[PDB]
C-alpha cells in the first residue's frame, strides 16, 4: 500500500491523475519526484520552472553545482538529486525536445530512467511545452515502465483525452 490517492489505474503498474504535481508532491511527499529536465538543468518553465520554484530556487542552485562539477546530461538520461520540501530525491530526466528538433525514438530511453526506481511520482515526459504528443508519451510510458508510475497530468482537457482515448 502507498499514499498515493484518486488516481486511476491504466495497467498493472501505471497510474494517472488530474494534478499539479508541486500540489502532489507537496502533499505525499513521495520517495522520487520526476523532473522534466534539460541536458542543462536550467529549470525555466514548464514542470521544471514550477518545481523549481516551489523549491525557492534551491533545486536550480543545486542543478548548477551539478553541472560546473558533471557537465550536461544526456536527451534520453537522467540524475538523481534532492528532492528539497517535495520529495525524498528528485529524479531529473531529459526527454526529447520536439522544439529543439530532437529524436523521439529517444524517448523511450527517457523513460527507461525510471525502472531504477521501485515507485515514481513524474508528468507526462517530453509533453507540453516539450512539443511531443503526450497520447504518444503515455504509450510509450506503460510499454517501457515495469516500476510503479503515478502520472501527475497539468491539464483537465488533455487528461479527460488522455483516459478516453488509452488503449
Ligand atoms: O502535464 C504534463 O504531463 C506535462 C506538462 C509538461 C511541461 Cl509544461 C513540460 C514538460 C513536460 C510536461 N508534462
Amino acid at each position: 500500500v502507498n499514499s498515493f490517492s484518486g488516481y486511476l489505474k491504466l495497467t498493472d503498474n501505471v497510474y494517472i491523475k488530474n494534478a499539479d504535481i508541486v500540489e502532489e508532491a507537496k502533499k505525499v511527499k513521495p520517495t522520487v519526484v520526476v523532473n522534466a529536465a534539460n541536458v542543462y538543468l536550467k529549470h525555466g518553465g514548464g514542470v521544471a520552472g514550477a518545481l523549481n520554484k516551489a523549491t525557492n530556487n534551491a533545486m536550480q542552485v543545486e542543478s548548477d553545482d551539478y553541472i560546473a562539477t558533471n557537465g550536461p546530461l544526456k536527451v534520453g538520461g537522467s540524475c538523481v538529486l534532492s528532492g528539497h520540501n517535495l520529495a525524498k530525491h528528485c529524479l531529473h530526466v531529459v526527454g526529447p525536445n520536439v522544439n529543439k528538433g530532437e529524436d523521439i525514438q529517444l524517448l523511450k530511453s527517457a523513460y527507461e530512467n525510471f525502472n531504477q526506481h521501485e515507485v515514481l511520482l513524474a508528468p507526462l515526459l517530453s509533453a507540453g511545452i516539450f512539443g511531443a504528443d503526450p497520447i504518444h508519451s503515455l504509450r510509450v510510458c506503460v510499454d517501457t515502465v515495469r516500476t510503479n508510475v503515478y502520472l501527475a497530468v497539468f491539464d483537465k482537457n488533455l487528461y479527460d483525452k488522455l483516459v478516453s482515448s488509452f488503449l
